[PDB]
């Protein structure tokens, strides 16, 4: 087993849990990629094991192992498998697995919240207006007025002989990105693609720098429908600096709501294509990453010039010190407009302690260092000086591939 | 295959065919990633093996200069075969000597300084005897790399391991190190890193200080003898006092560093050659100091004091009071550094330089062994070039291995 160290402390163990990896991830003895953001590509007997392990995890957190319930679901599930090549989730089972899925997403620091998720049970659904209809109502109750509540709504597995439910977009509140002729992007860079393909299916682009962009919603065996999210449905946050009066000038904003929605769900071999998941933000991805990054909305130097600083030598640090000033100013604005969010400090001594628990609860957690060590004051927060050993269990949010590609 | 790389700011892809050289294993398997451990397990301690490892080092160096095959390569193989035959070892020619140096370097996969790799002045003391003689040489390599502030890098190489005698080590882990003082409730003057080579020099003999910055002396061994302390004449251990541009109060606070890091306790393995006392010097990238050496909670960890100083919000951690102390303490160790003419990178003029190394290499060698977790500073990761660059971590030889602590 894979011994652990915290360096801040002294303190080690040993990750038991890792020897339960039900995947191969990209390293080999000879060479980690570990930094890739992409780790991977993109049946009956195969299913039945799957299903077998989950519903044995089901049974052992409820403390029913080996009751007449565990077996008669065991029985149950191999028989369903046996005569219509799938099975169904008991709705309990949906809940146990979406968290557990987020208990054991390597890449998220917000863990600690892991047991706390509404779950919302849509595999009845059968349009893409009715997906639009539950996806609004997830975004009422995740939203919450501001006091965010984490949430999944979990669309129909997928099956044979029909094609998924999917929703194109990869978060539901996206700014659209639109490329000018001279290479550059007027609003998010990051979502150039998908407001090209909104524009393809007949949404009327905006010109904006923070024009939130349809859902392109896919029912099984039809084109992506358009759906506009009702404006008051969306929380915005408009973005200010408590000291710094010019920032607010800037019109800078950001939702509320960050809500992933194109990975997909894997429960004891079932695959959830559409099962759109909601928290709440950590600071420094709208501060940090998504202001910040040259390839994103890249305000950095501008903070910096309006802010008086030396932007012609690095070493004044005024890089550093716009972005810190920046992500203040998100914290604030979010603060202020009564939208839940977490500073990075905050966020990694609770995912500290959630590690803690999991060491009790399963010997182990799966992390991804690189993506939890926030992108700045690294070595200012816990999680720097933790070693941290990066494996897949089972249940499991996914990358899944684009549905145009 | 070969490993797909991406840069996810430009969107560029390379891919790492010379991962497919990597000579020993790491730890990480396909059932998990170790990539985040700092000692990627192990450490230390047939003539055939050596012989692999010196052809292979040899047909390297001679494939550098553009002469494989040559007669000089098949005369320079026959020899190394026939004193290996004879002595069980072999000697490297000076020029491979260097060569063996700067290449272990360009293969670390944690230095960010790499760019600089080529520029290595490469001190031969494998002659070197004593203790004493130990010492002239480590103090004339901290002569010429401090060079008055014009910080130069080098490496000093002392003789090989060899069977049946002992290694030349170097105790210390750098040839500057401040004293670390265990307090009777437990607490640490100076720096907590360096407690256990402290109380190493006191048991040989050193009569401690009792500041927050006493530089250590050396602790020097000879081939089969104890280590012998060795004070560093303080006019060869060029010193910053920090200070602040616009803080006045910082200089107060009494903070310092030392101009050269001089990393002391790797091994160099060369062709299968291994050289237990090997140290070496460059210049610190200021995240080095201000980041970890005085914030980290296990360092000098004075970060609350500064934010007092600063009058900054402490009892909430979304004033980023932490991160603004942080900040000034960098500018702080840049602007002092610079002030007093002694060579330091910032962590964004590093890593915009290790981007361009990265870029060279890919055409040089078709990759770059790279640990993303050590290559993005710990301050302002993804304001750096290198966050966004996806890296591959792999083992190449000439390199410089951790080692265990001689006692
Ligand atoms: C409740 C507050 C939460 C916080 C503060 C939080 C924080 C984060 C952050 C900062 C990341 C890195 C994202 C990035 O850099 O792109 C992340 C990733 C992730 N989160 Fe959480 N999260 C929360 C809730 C959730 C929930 C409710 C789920 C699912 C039920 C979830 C599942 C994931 C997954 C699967 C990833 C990996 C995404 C990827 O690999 O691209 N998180 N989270
Ligand atoms: C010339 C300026 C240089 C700079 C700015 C630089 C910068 C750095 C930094 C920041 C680290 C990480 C150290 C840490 O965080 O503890 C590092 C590691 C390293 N450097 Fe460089 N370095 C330089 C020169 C050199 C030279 C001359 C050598 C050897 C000949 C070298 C070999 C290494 C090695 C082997 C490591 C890995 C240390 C470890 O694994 O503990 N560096 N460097
Ligand atoms: N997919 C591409 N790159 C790409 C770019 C970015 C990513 C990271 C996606 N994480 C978004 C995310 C995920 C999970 C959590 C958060 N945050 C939260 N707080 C949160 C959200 C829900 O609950 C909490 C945010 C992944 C891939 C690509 C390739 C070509 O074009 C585009
Ligand atoms: N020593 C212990 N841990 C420990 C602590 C630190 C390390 C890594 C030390 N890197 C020092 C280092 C190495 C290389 C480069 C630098 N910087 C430079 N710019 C530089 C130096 C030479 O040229 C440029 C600095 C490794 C292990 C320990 C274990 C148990 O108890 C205590
Ligand atoms: C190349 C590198 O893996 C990539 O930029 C990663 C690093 N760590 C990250 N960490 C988080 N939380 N989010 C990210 O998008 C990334 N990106
Ligand atoms: C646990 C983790 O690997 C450890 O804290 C690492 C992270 N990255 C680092 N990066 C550098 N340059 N130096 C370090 O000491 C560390 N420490
Ligand atoms: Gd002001
Ligand atoms: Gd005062
Ligand atoms: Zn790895």
């Amino acid at each position: 087993f894979p011994r652990v160290k915290n360096w801040e402390v002294g303190s080690i163990t040993y990750d038991t849990l890792s020897a339960q990896a039900q995947q191969d991830g990209p390293c080999t003895p000879r060479r980690c990629l570990g930094s890739l953001v992409f780790p991977r590509k993109l049946a009956p007997e195969q299913l039945l094991s799957q299903a077998r392990d989950f519903i044995n995890q089901y049974y052992s957190s409820i403390k029913r192992s080996g009751s007449q319930a565990h077996e008669q679901r065991l029985q149950e599930v191999e028989a369903e498998v046996a005569a219509t090549g799938t099975y169904q989730l008991r709705e309990s089972e949906l809940v146990f697995g979406a968290k557990q899925a987020w208990r054991n997403a390597p890449r998220c620091v917000g863990r600690i919240q892991w047991g706390k998720l509404q779950v919302f049970d849509a595999r009845d659904c059968r349009s893409a207006q009715e997906m639009f209809t539950y996806i609004c109502n997830h975004i009422k109750y995740a939203t919450n007025r501001g006091n965010l509540r984490s949430a999944i709504t979990v669309f129909p597995q997928r099956c044979p002989g029909r094609g998924d439910f999917r929703i194109w977009n990869s978060q539901l509140v996206r700014y659209a990105g639109y490329r000018q002729q001279d290479g550059s992007v007027r609003g998010d860079p990051a979502n150039v693609e998908i407001t090209e393909l909104c524009i393809q299916h007949g949404w009327t682009p905006g010109n904006g720098r923070f024009d939130v962009l349809p859902l392109l919603l896919q029912a099984p065996d039809e084109p992506p429908e358009l759906f506009l999210l009702p404006p008051e449905l969306v929380l915005e946050v408009p973005l200010e600096h408590p000291t710094l009066e010019w920032f607010a000038a800037l019109g800078l904003r950001w939702y509320a709501l960050p809500a992933v929605s194109n990975m997909l769900l894997e429960i004891g071999g079932l695959e959830f294509p559409a099962a759109p998941f909601s928290g709440w933000y950590m600071s420094t991805e709208i501060g940090t990453r998504n202001l910040c990054d040259p390839h994103r909305y890249n305000i950095l130097e501008d903070v910096a010039v309006c802010m008086d600083l030396d932007t012609r030598t690095t070493s004044s640090l005024w890089k550093d010190k716009a972005a810190v000033e920046i992500n203040v100013a998100v914290l604030h604005s979010y603060q202020l407009a009564k939208v839940t969010i977490v500073d990075h400090h905050a966020a990694t001594a609770s995912f500290m302690k959630h590690l803690e628990n999991e060491q009790k609860a399963r010997g182990g957690c799966p992390a991804d260092w690189a993506w939890i060590v926030p992108p700045i004051s690294g070595s200012l927060t816990p999680v720097f000086h933790q070693e941290m050993v990066n494996y897949f269990l089972s249940p499991a949010f996914r990358y899944q591939p684009d549905p145009w590609k």
